[PDB]
């Protein structure tokens, strides 16, 4: 409808795939080459389905901060025959708050879904499903089951991936440029 949705659509159309694990179907953001991200609670194994194609996982790393606290981001390298458009220059270099963000989801349950979530708070610490988690972004939208892995954008920046909600608020794990050097 506006330039927020324009940027979100450009990321969804070229940099997302549908990832299926034994824990469900997720929006999965491709960042560069064969490297993508997914919430750690997806429990990625040796094999994953990418757009319903059986795919070997060449490497997977559950990120933690230097306090050894969960970040809820897993970086995956896929045995895929095609590279992602390199979007690393759209990743923030620091923790920050944002105005006017969009949460974008693409699965069998939620095809071509775009949610204007509004202001995003650097929330920091969250007990997420009982796991202490750092670098959490918060938005005041009642997100639902099936939106995990959804991409959080502003105009010109890809700032996080949706990892949970409490029925009134939604929470994303930050994406930082330093994760993908
Ligand atoms: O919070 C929500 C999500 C959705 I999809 C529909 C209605 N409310």
């Amino acid at each position: 409808m506006g330039p927020g949705f324009d940027f979100a659509q450009a990321i969804m159309k070229k940099n997302t795939v549908i990832a299926r694990t034994e824990k469900g179907e997720f929006t999965m953001l491709g960042v560069y080459d064969r490297v993508a991200v997914i919430p750690t609670h997806a429990s990625v194994g040796e094999i994953i389905y990418i757009n319903d194609v059986e795919t070997r996982v060449l490497d997977a790393c559950a990120l933690r901060d230097l306090t050894d606290t969960n970040l809820e981001i897993t970086i995956v390298k896929l045995d895929r025959n095609q590279k992602f458009r390199d979007i690393r220059h759209f990743l923030p270099r620091c923790e920050d708050d944002y105005n006017d963000a969009v949460l974008s989801v693409h699965t069998s349950k939620f095809p071509n879904m775009y949610i204007p979530v509004g202001q995003v708070t650097n929330y920091g610490f969250l007990n997420l499903g009982g796991t202490p988690t750092h670098r959490i972004l918060m938005y005041n939208f009642p997100t639902r089951a099936g939106q995990c892995g959804g991409v959080v954008t502003t105009t010109g920046k890809v700032i996080g991936i949706h990892v949970g909600g409490n029925g009134a608020q939604g929470f994303a794990a930050m994406l930082l440029h330093s994760y993908f050097t």
